[PDB]
RNA sequence: GGGCCACCAACGACAUUGAUAUGGUGCCC
């Protein structure tokens, strides 16, 4: 129906955010102002989400809460973990890019490896 | 200005398959 909440006013950019608490803090990245930056005492890096915020600020506390639960492996991203997670259940969702070829891989480091076998 | 997750794409640590890493898009005030 191209209806939308709300929309950026800047030309070429006009993204759409579904709430005016973001887009307000979206157009700072126009004006020239950081939205989001650590507060450490010692910290002066700037991101653009509040994952960003809390993914970095979680450097100074050294806090990883994603652990496995049949080897007990410990890891910093939740999308790891589960990277880590189908090393256990046998799954290998990646594929091999030559066309006269059709194994498969669950790593980036597997397919570049095979990738250059071939 | 802050919270909460998932999925997708990059990432290289190789004893080990990682007690290892980044981004994008989203949802709540
Ligand atoms: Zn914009
Ligand atoms: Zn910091
Ligand atoms: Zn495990
Ligand atoms: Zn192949």
């Amino acid at each position: 129906s191209e209806k939308r909440p709300f929309m950026c006013a800047y030309p070429g950019c006009n993204k759409r955010y579904f709430k005016l608490s973001h887009l307000q803090m979206h157009s700072r990245k126009h004006t020239g102002e950081k939205p989001y930056q650590c507060d450490f005492k010692d910290c002066e890096r700037r991101f653009s989400r509040s994952d960003q915020l809390k993914r970095h600020q979680r450097r100074h506390t050294g806090v990883k809460p994603f652990q496995c639960k049949t080897c007990q492996r410990k890891f910093s991203r939740s999308d790891h973990l589960k990277t880590h997670t189908r090393t256990h259940t046998g799954e290998k969702p990646f594929s091999c890019r030559w066309p006269s070829c059709q194994k498969k891989f669950a790593r980036s480091d597997e397919l570049v490896r095979h990738h250059n076998m071939h």
